[PDB]
Order: C-alpha cells, then sequence, then structure tokens
C-alpha cells in the first residue's frame, strides 16, 4: 500500500528539513530511498522534469520531492508512484509571492493521504508567518532567490 | 489580527466537530462567534444557514470569530474569507478537499495560499478498516452535488477506493 | 494490534470534544465503542474507578476515557486494554492549578503511540493558553468546577 | 514572551532534526540561538556540550532561543527550562519519553505541565515496518544509560516490542 504526503508552507519554514526527517526514518530502517531536488535552485538527484528520474524512482520504496511547485509534471508522477505501491513525500511552497497557487501542487491535495502546512517566522515583526513577500519589483513567477530577494511574512506585514 | 484556518478531510472524518471545538474555545472566553452552515444540507453563539456567504455578510461583520461548515459548497468563499480576515476576524473553514472522484471540490483549494493553517483529517475506511483519506460514491450518479450520508457514500483508503 | 492515544491540554481546550471526534470515526464504521466519563464532574458510562467498567470494556473495540487524571488506576487499565488489542483514547488534563503532574496520567506517555497537547484561549489577555489558573484560595488538588472557579491562562497571565 | 516546546519520540524518529528545523526558523530571521548537546553522546549559531545545564547557564542567558538535544540526560532540565522561559527565552527540547523498558526517562515528563506545546514523533519499526512508538534494547545490559545506535537498539511498535 502506497501513499502521498504533502508538506506546504512559505519560504524559510523548513519544508526540506521536514521532508528529509520523514525520508530518513525509512532509510535507517533499510528501505531504498530516492530524494529529488530542483536542478535550478541514499540516492539524491537534481532534475528539471520528473520524467528524467521516473525509471530510477520505479526501483525504490520511498520517494521525496523538494520544491514540487517547480515540476509541472508532479500530480501524474505522484499518483502513479503511489499507485505503484511507493511512499511519496512532497515539499512544495503553497503560494507564489502573490499568494496565488504555485504551479500544479494543490491538485495533489485531493489525492494525498496527509497534508500539513508549516510556519516560518515573520522577518519583519517576528510573529508567525504563512506567506512569502517578494522584496523587489519583478513580476514573473520564477525568480530563484533566498532572503536576498524574499521575506517570510505574516498577514499584516504582507500588506505593508 | 485576523486569520484563516482550514480543516480538510474525507467525509466522516469529524471536520465539523473539529470546527466546533476550535470555535468554542473562543466562545467560552467571551468572543462573539458565528457558525455558517450550507442551507441545502439538512441531514442533521449565532448559527445561520446560507447559500452564498454574501447572504450573511452583515451578520459576519458584527462578530469576532466565524466558522464555515461544508465550505466546498460556497462558490464565493475565497473572497469572503479573505475580506473578513483582513478586517480582523478569525475565520475557520471545515470543507471536503476532494469530490467522489478525488478532484478539487469547489473553490476551496484557493484558500490554501491565503491560510495561516491547513490540516487534513482522517476517517476510518468503511471497507478494510485502515485510515481513510478519500470518499467513494456507492451509486452511479455523476453530478458533483448529491447531499447524503453513509447511505450514499463510503469513507475510503487508496486501496478500497479503486477496488 | 491495539494502541493508546493521549490528549492533554489545560481546561477549556476541547479535550473531550477531540476524544469524541476520534471515537465517532470508529463508530460510524461499525466498531463497538465505549466511552467512560468521571462520575463526579454507542455505550457511555459514568465511573469513579475503572474496575467498575473493565469487564464491559473487554467486550468492545474502541475505548474512550474523559478526565483520565481522576482515575488512579489508569496506566494499568490502558496498557492491558491495548495489549488486549483495543484502541484506547484518553483525554486528561496534563497539570493541576499548580502546573504539577495531575494524578498518574503522564506515566501513560512512554506507553502511548500518540501524544498531543491542545490549546485553550487565555481568558485574561486573549493569547493561546497552556495552563489552568485556580481563581480562589483552596489548595486541595480535586475541586470540581468550571469557569466559575478556574481560568485557562497563558504563562504571563498565570503569574499575575 | 517565553515558552517551552517539547519534542518526544522513540529513537530514530528525527527529534533532533525537528529540533533544528524549529530553531533554524528563528535564526534565519536574525535571532541569537543556542543549541545544547549532551557531552557524553558523541556518536555524530552557538553549539555547546554539557553535562548539567548549569554549565551553560551564562551562555544561555545571552540568547533569544535555546534548543536542548537529548534532554532526558539532564537531571536539572525542569528548573533550567522553567527559569529561561520565565526570563523571555524560547526553549525547545528534543528528548526520548521512555527508556528501553518504556518507563519515564529522567525528569523529562515533568516538563509537560510547564510546556506550551508537546508532540510525540514516530519512528518506523525496524522489525515489521509499521510505525514505531518504542525503543527496544537488543542486548541484555540493564542500566538505564548506554550510549549507542542501531547497533544496540531497535525502534519498535507495540507488537514487536513484546516478541
Ligand atoms: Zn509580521
Ligand atoms: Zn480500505
Ligand atoms: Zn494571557
Ligand atoms: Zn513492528
Amino acid at each position: 500500500r502506497g501513499q502521498i504526503q504533502v508538506i506546504l508552507g512559505p519560504m524559510f519554514s523548513g519544508k526540506s528539513t521536514e521532508l528529509m526527517r520523514r525520508v530518513r526514518r525509512f532509510q535507517i530502517a533499510q528501505y531504498k530511498c530516492l530524494v529529488i531536488k530542483y536542478a535550478k535552485d541514499m540516492e539524491a538527484l537534481p532534475a528539471c522534469l520528473l520524467r528524467d528520474v521516473a525509471q530510477e524512482a520505479l526501483g525504490v520504496a520511498v520517494i521525496g520531492i523538494d520544491e514540487g511547485q517547480f515540476f509541472p509534471d508532479i500530480v501524474e508522477f505522484c499518483e502513479a508512484m503511489a499507485n505503484a505501491g511507493k511512499t511519496v513525500i512532497v515539499a512544495a511552497l503553497d503560494g507564489t509571492f502573490q499568494r496565488k497557487p504555485f504551479g500544479a501542487i494543490l491538485n495533489l491535495v485531493p489525492l494525498a493521504e496527509s497534508v500539513v502546512k508549516l510556519t516560518a517566522v515573520c522577518m519583519e515583526c517576528f510573529r508567525e508567518a504563512a506567506y512569502t513577500k517578494r522584496l523587489g519589483t519583478e513580476k514573473e513567477v520564477e525568480v530563484i532567490g533566498g532572503a536576498d530577494k524574499y521575506h517570510s511574512v505574516c498577514r499584516l506585514c504582507y500588506f505593508k
């Protein structure tokens, strides 16, 4: 019996660290694990499309995807793997800097056995944060960056 | 300061109870609460029925804490929740995440990017007795909205869903 | 395979409501449930000692105990039931009005498969609350009461 | 305002990772953090070894956020955490809840009544592959403290624990 777990949150909330905590519990217990990272940001492979790691993923028990929002192919990938009998764990930002859905990641929710959304700390007033604020003027969805270009932010701070 | 909490789950997972437990905590500490139910689901603190949350906007505006039950049925929910939360209110939404076909139910998933907290609850599988994440329709009707209970639907794991 | 789940929290945090949410999921799925309430505050029975409901508990699949802190007998009761193959779910206050362990309830933690501690809302400043404050001067552990005698309180408020 | 978060679990459940994820959130937002490890467990942001948390009291006093790893080994933990939390600090404690015999480990359970949050984590059973809630000692030593890893211990469910 396979499954899909989803780990949502803004930036700076530790989504990857949670994905890995989870994946490692299976590894220290001698399951074959694979962990897939977005090329542009136990086996561990960088990728831009999940097709590039599908045949490899078929040969393991536990799959982790970091930054799932960047993988247009993610919903079909996960559903097939889980139906293949694999444990699939996905870290993905829930929203863009506009607080809109980020890629195809939320269509994973109806298919997932578990869903959680983690918390950051507001970089502007130090309450809990659920959103990511883009600090500059660019308006395209994909702008790779860290605390240089982005602030994890609460609702008040978001709208300042 | 205002916020949106979201409670997802299959049918039979207690989303309404969890919604009432949260709202009641604020009420016993003397907040004004309002719970909104969907008018057309009658299979059984201000409590009010609604068909479009616009119906109850002025009543909502006069309270601290607002619960929305069966939130998948309100096509205006994003706009309503976001506006209330922005005015200072705590908003808590119980809602099914997927239809009988396991596809987004209504507009409810657009609330995720706007929400401070999101949980997904667990039912127990009515066919094998593992944990259940999905709802299966027993009959053959194909329209999305069919009000009903265990008569019409089973809470179901991945395995049983596809049997 | 049986288990023990523990639901801790201060007063006014909905522990009973959570216990029942959990128990009801099993009932609507046609398991025999029993729910045991403290006599002094689906089958539902009031009790002062769990020995009075043990033989009955043997005949069901899912057992709930509300106010487990009041049952001196609780640890042995739960462990035996769970080892009998039953799902045992326990709501219990974690601490007294002095923030000390309340009865034998924390010896359930090492034996429990799951443990959570819920939150109330501070009745004095309206932040989250983890503690119960006794409003009057009595110093005995057991004083049955509601928001008449007690306030759910945060750490600051506790120490005012 | 100060607080005590507690992370329990069997061995192999990631309590340390969860501890670091929480602490790192405060650090990336420019808080001063301190992580304390138990000196005698060397089987591999201020990080410091300790045997009694009194050792590191003055270093602790100069930071916003303090993590305590393997907290079951510090016989002074209640007093330390409660004092720091009362002085304004956020304190987060990873610790095992039970010994190899499933009895309270150290003083750690007395922290529960003082804590704002308590979670118990899950390992995976090393013998049947269900979820694991307990730790079993493979050998026959009977003293409580025996530093070691998968060599000496298995993370285990109720069923396998008693096999
Ligand atoms: Zn802020
Ligand atoms: Zn099933
Ligand atoms: Zn307070
Ligand atoms: Zn096992």
